[PDB]
Order: C-alpha cells, then sequence, then structure tokens
C-alpha cells in the first residue's frame, strides 16, 4: 500500500532489478529473505528510508522480510 509511501514504490521498482527478480516473484507479500536480499543490500535500503524520514530499522526487516512490512513500517508509524 503506497500513498506518500509511494517513495518506497521506487526502492521496490530498483529492488525487482536489484536481485533481478520476477514480478511473480516480487509483490508485496513476497519474502526479500527468501529471494536472497544480501544483507548489504538490505543496509543499503535503510538510508533509503532515512531518506525522506521514514522509520523503521533494519532488525524488522529481518524480523519480517517481505516488501509489505518495509513498506508498511512506514504507515503504521503515520498514515501517509
Amino acid at each position: 500500500d503506497n500513498r506518500h509511501a509511494a517513495d518506497y514504490q521506487q526502492l521496490r521498482e530498483r529492488l525487482i532489478q536489484e536481485l533481478n527478480l520476477t514480478p511473480q516473484q516480487l509483490h508485496e507479500e513476497s519474502n526479500l529473505i527468501q529471494a536472497g536480499l544480501d544483507s548489504i543490500r538490505l543496509m543499503r535500503w535503510l538510508h533509503w528510508f532515512r531518506k525522506n524520514g521514514y522509520r523503521l530499522t533494519l532488525r524488522e526487516l529481518y524480523a519480517a522480510p517481505t516488501l509489505a512490512a518495509w513498506n508498511q513500517l512506514m504507515l503504521s508509524r503515520s498514515p501517509e
């Protein structure tokens, strides 16, 4: 779900080619550790969130490794 969160869409739009994932392998419920998202990607993305002041910690992206989680961590801490 992306309204202001549409910023995350660009994170994700890149994320598709980042591991070279198929769209059927990369929808928001798709597991990122399952797709093989290395921790550098994981740690690269942290800066990309905090870029717009988005609010999450990488510990949460490991805990629930799905695009949806990283994404909803924006909306669930401020409705946007």
